[PDB]
Formats: structure tokens, C-alpha cells, sequence
């Protein structure tokens, strides 16, 4: 059965003005900035960005990536469908 998100889970993402965009959920460092009630840490791959995001924003990869997979032209994207692929657990900082 699915359980609640975990760091290392890999997602596809949706955030306004953005198609859903490879993702993983990230850890929170000690002392650092915690989200927001029933949010997470996201980070993007390919932008390497990283925002709080909602489980209704989430998408597991594996069941999504036919949908959501597709290459396109925004900034980041091909890269990032290389790193979900390839190295979706790397430091990417």
C-alpha cells in the first residue's frame, strides 16, 4: 500500500505557471526553515530549485511518468526527466 511521503520519494510536481515537474522529496536539515502544516520539501530537478508543496500537488513518478514524462521546452525540464531517470538520489547542490 502507499504510505505518507518520505525523503527520497520521487514525484512529479505541480506548482502554477509550471507543468508537473520531476521531483523528489528532500530531508530538513536541523535548525533549518520546516514547512508548513502538511507540506513538504520538494526539489526540482533540472532547476534544482526547492519549495513546500502539498501531497495534492504530488504525483508518484512511477504511476505519472507516461502522463508527465514527455519532453518539452521549459528551462530545466529535459534535464531534470535525465536526473529522475539517472541520478534522482545525487547531491545536486
Amino acid at each position: 500500500m502507499p504510505h505518507a511521503f518520505k525523503p527520497g520519494d520521487l514525484v512529479f510536481a505541480k506548482m502554477k505557471g509550471y507543468p508537473h515537474w520531476p521531483a523528489r522529496i528532500d530531508d530538513i536539515a536541523d535548525g533549518a526553515v520546516k514547512p508548513p502544516p502538511n507540506k513538504y520539501p520538494i526539489f526540482f530537478f533540472g532547476t534544482h530549485e526547492t519549495a513546500f508543496l502539498g501531497p495534492k500537488d504530488l504525483f508518484p513518478y512511477d504511476k505519472s511518468k507516461d502522463k508527465y514524462g514527455k519532453p518539452n521546452k521549459r528551462k530545466g525540464f529535459n534535464e531534470g526527466l535525465w536526473e529522475i531517470q539517472n541520478n534522482p538520489h545525487a547531491s545536486y547542490s
